């Protein structure tokens, strides 16, 4: 109890994956007890090399990374069933777009599982669970800065997304 952590919530994009990472801590060295930030799989991967290359941690069996989400294969076939929008029975294009959501829910379902996992195992082990770069993963809110560049005169906006 005294560190869960689970993803909620996930984003699948045309070029990226964001992951909701959401922690429910009583450590006292955390900000809040409860918080949320969003992460994307190249930061599961940066956590992952930097428990790998820390020394004091040779011999401990260090949980593996996350596998790379992969949405190709839905979504080439989405692709694919638009263009016989004009070339079937009003149901088959429905059940073939059904198929394609089951595909897509299927590969959600899978690498949320993989990133949540990973994460879990940290968070249960006795060493991996206080090491301090896996803190600032979960609890970190400045990884997401995006600016909006707007034309009314040229005005540009910080845009803050923990």
């Amino acid at each position: 109890p005294s560190l869960q952590i689970d993803i909620p919530d996930a984003l699948s994009e045309r070029d990226k994956v964001k992951f909701t990472v959401h922690t429910k801590t009583t450590l006292p060295t955390f900000q809040s007890p409860e918080f949320s930030v969003t992460r994307q799989h190249e930061d599961f991967v940066w956590l992952h090399d930097t428990l790998i290359e820390t020394t004091d941690y040779a011999g401990l069996i260090i949980p593996p990374a996350p596998t790379k989400p992969d949405f190709d294969g839905p979504r080439e076939k989405m692709q694919k069933l638009g263009e016989g929008e004009g070339s079937m029975t009003k149901e088959e294009f429905a059940k073939m777009k059904q198929e394609l959501e089951a595909e897509y829910l299927a590969v959600f379902k899978k690498t949320v599982s993989s990133h949540e996992v990973f994460l879990q195992r940290l968070s249960s082990h006795p060493v991996l669970s206080k090491d301090r770069n896996f803190h600032v993963f979960l609890e970190y809110d400045q990884s997401n800065v995006s600016y909006k560049y707007s034309k009314v005169e040229w005005l540009m906006e910080e845009i803050q997304l923990p």
